[PDB]
């Protein structure tokens, strides 16, 4: 089975080298303008597969990419000095003008898989653009958030993250929804779990929680100016997914016809993730508190993407 | 990095095997009265070791369990067509007589982990014999049903079970307590989720899963003679929590102070398990006909203990 | 992708678990005449999924192996007391002649991984009834005692199995060829490395690592009666390799025109394996003493498929 | 089990996150003086686990390194365009003054596993400044060449590279040694092997392949600035080995009493590798011309040491 990834910068670089280390697939293409960058990475990545897993990594243009299952736009173009985000966005909404449609025509059943910040307004040019059925276009979304609000509860609880179940829901950003209501642990009701540990959720802590997952990128750009490593290999499990069938749940960025009263937006929610794409959409369970907060989430981001053109 | 299992027989070799293909441990040893078979299970796992992960599998006495971390109970009879688990409660209730002062003599710091049927009983029965403390004695429980219930589930919606949240407590028995009013897909109560997804599940499927999860065991000792490879994988999961100090949560049986007003009784309830086994145990939430099962159930239990004077 | 297994026994469902812990296939159906086997098979392996990885598991007809990219022949029939070995083979040979076409019927495209005993020879019988080309059916051959030689080698040697690159080759069974000659430890040939090692290999050392090889099946049979989680897992690698495209090299069996003298036999040979099963076959290098014994196990292997009619 | 990581960098980090990919450690400590650098590294991986394996990934300081098992030596300057990895020596032996004693103070029972250019010299450095049996101090050594050569075999064959065996001895560096003459492919010799496949290596194929991993790193840098991904995954390997006393055979760098006639130098030859670092060393046959190439090998790394030295 074959992967592709458009854009070898930092973030589709370290998707590769994950899906490589991990073996997801056989075969692995990367794509980018800057043809010497994609062949450095790609011969870079080669040469660490022998000491995990056989993996045809190269560099190549989008005919490369006939037969992949799913492709990975990490296409997002360099900011320039003082050239601010709504400028930013235009160009990269321009790079992907060129790009979805010579993808889908080396590759007409992959599933996209939109990394680009802000991604769920990227993801929205993408599913517009391709003129896909909208579970075939997924963005990263809230992906990392939800992993990081598992960790910190986790944390809290003294318990496995992998048996704490609770989403972050709407924007991958400010606006981003911690869904406490209906948030589980090993199939007990948090607020059960949490007594059952000598914890009681106080707002205080929840209001810990919800900073340490809204922060999380923060002290990663501060550090070494952006954030790659934890993104790739979160690309590289939804790619897993894709790619043999899971049919799991991921809470990850797609086009959405009604959310919390708004209409026509693309958002992450809990989705079934298989073959083609998105194969179901949950709608979790919410107080009437984080029903209103999603509902905001979904205003702010169908009015930035109607704004750009969408 | 130690695992002992007593009794080589199907349970306890396919344990050891999953603990093999699954690179749980680095050692594991098979003490069973037929030392040919537990060498013959040891070698034959042991050439299975080149085709997945580097484990020292063999075959020793007794006092080789010197070590280990966790010990797995596996030996005694198994019910045939016609009988309960609570039937074979006698008979394995003198092996262990004989089985655990020889485990506690040999591996006095092990945390037991109790296969041997009725599950719950034998464990109430090793934790009296044992002289440890409450939660070092873990028995399966009802990890298996779970695991059989979200399978079934699973297969009914078409979501893999990683993503299908249900579990069972109580005996794991005839008297088990499928908890429906909780289960949960997305953040989804489980019935919304099967109706959105033009799957609603009726009364008559629900009853239909309830016969399927109840009475599987049953089903597969009628069609190959014994069950294996469900629990095999159940306690690789279990030993593994336990050996890595994950403090995962899972429905499995201990010794129970109270539970549904009934006191002093080994079953299954969602705990945290670790490196000293339950490290904490939680009291669900339970629908009024769901909280009043689980009190026959316990009930049954501390019954049938009770005539043995357990 | 799917994998199907004809016939569930004792190595058809520890080859189905083994797949399904290790997380090859997102589909692995099971087909026995015996529908109640099958049935419980699929059910207790089925219900080790939620410990592991997402698999279908059920029980089918032929039919239900519609698109599987490999089917595994473990189909086997039990013997009747006072029933030669010959007439064994016989019946066996009948099973496969109804085996082999309805399973081609459904799934065409599908690679044949046969199991059952004699390997070498049931290899040939399948061959010949598939009407295939010969790299499409592979038998496991001496993939297990290749693994052993390994093993033995690194003990002796106190090196990791990993690094001993060495082959059996030849009939599974006893007139197996163990290729000391040309066999590397690390890129280094293995007298050089021994040496290097103070630990010159006499006479007396390579007939005890023989014995260890050629015997290893017998003892465990004798312990427990029969083999068959070595061989799942085995199986598992090599199902895994054609599904993923590995085209690593597999001393595994398959019709060959010519080997040492000898025409149109199959036997195991290092080969590369892939999707559509063997990519190109190796000849080692061979001293006088290893081709010499190669071309007797040839013969023999020929006289039997001669003998049967093949 | 417990690694660590000293130089947070683009190596450092990168194999921290293979650690990571792999779950080869259960702890994982960063340690450099960008102590922002590495915590948003060790923080950006950290978020990769829950895809993974769980692994604690941290920044700390030098004393944090206690109880680990190897620590892994990726500080310092790393080759510019067009430079040398012998041009990196009198920089990075300045470097490892202030680092060796450090870590032993810490750990003082870690196998050592130097990742720092030129690796042949920096492991002789590293060596001479520990005060450690020789065996505790390993190099990478031509780990990634040996890669490298059988990753390029591999696409030219269509083979899995685990199923390539060819290695490549002597400097991590322009005179390394690639070893054609024992290279071999399911027991058969590789030439052998690749005419019967139908696809025969000429002399013009050998020297592209030969091209294609010596100057390998050169291409790498002038496309994208750095090397990282490869060195990442081969230095988890070399820790797994370390870490799981594996006795896996693999050419790494170490101090060497005598090779090719050449006496006291630090190179690369196969070595079993298992806890406490090295435990022995084969002297493979090679073919005359082979040979007389890692004699020169070794007096080139002798003299560039000779410097302090
Ligand atoms: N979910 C569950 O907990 C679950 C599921 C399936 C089976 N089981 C149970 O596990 C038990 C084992 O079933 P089995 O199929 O593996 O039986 P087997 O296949 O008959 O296994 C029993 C083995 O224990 C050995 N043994 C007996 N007493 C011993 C002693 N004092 N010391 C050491 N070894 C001893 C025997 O020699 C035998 O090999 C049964 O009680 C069965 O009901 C439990
Ligand atoms: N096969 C190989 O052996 C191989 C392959 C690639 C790179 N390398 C080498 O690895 C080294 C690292 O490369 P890099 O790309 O990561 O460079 P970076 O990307 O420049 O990494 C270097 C880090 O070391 C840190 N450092 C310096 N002195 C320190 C000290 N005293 N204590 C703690 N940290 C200190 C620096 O702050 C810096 O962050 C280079 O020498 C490079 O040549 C070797």
């Amino acid at each position: 089975m074959k992967v592709g990834i458009v854009g070898s910068g930092m973030v589709g670089s370290a998707t590769a080298y994950a899906l490589a280390l991990l073996g997801v697939a056989r075969e692995v293409v990367l794509v980018d303008l800057d043809r010497k960058l994609a062949q450095a990475h790609a011969e870079d990545i080669l040469h660490a597969t022998p000491f995990a897993h056989p993996v045809w990594v190269w560099a190549g243009s989008y005919g490369d990419l006939e037969g992949a299952r799913a492709v990975v736009l990490a296409a997002g173009v360099a900011q320039r000095p003082g050239e601010t985000r709504l400028q930013l966005l235009d160009r990269n909404a321009q790079v992907f003008a060129q790009v979805v449609p010579r993808v889908l025509e080396a590759a007409p059943e992959a599933v996209l898989l939109v990394a680009t910040n802000p991604v769920d307004v990227m993801t929205q040019v993408a599913y517009a653009l391709s003129g896909l059925p909208p579970g075939r276009v997924v963005g990263s979304g809230t992906i990392l958030d939800t992993a990081r609000f598992r960790a910190l509860l986790a944390e809290y609880l003294r318990v496995a993250p992998q048996s704490v179940h609770a989403y972050v829901l709407g924007e991958h950003g400010d606006s981003e929804v911690l869904v406490w209501s209906s948030a589980q642990v090993g199939g007990v009701p948090l607020l059960e779990f949490a007594e059952a540990r000598g914890r009681a959720l106080s707002p205080e802590d929840r209001a810990r929680i919800d900073e340490g997952v809204r922060r999380a990128a923060y002290r990663i750009i501060e550090g070494k100016g952006a954030t790659y490593y934890g993104i790739g290999a979160g690309l590289a499990r939804l790619v897993r997914a894709i790619l043999t069938d899971e049919k799991g749940v991921y809470t990850v960025s797609a086009f959405t016809p009604e959310v919390a009263g708004v209409l026509e937006v693309s958002l992450s929610l809990p989705r079934i993730l298989g073959a083609g794409g998105v194969a179901g959409t949950v709608y979790p369970s919410l107080s009437p508190e984080e029903r209103a907060a999603l509902r905001r989430s979904a205003e702010i981001l169908k009015e930035a993407a109607f704004a750009l053109g969408f």
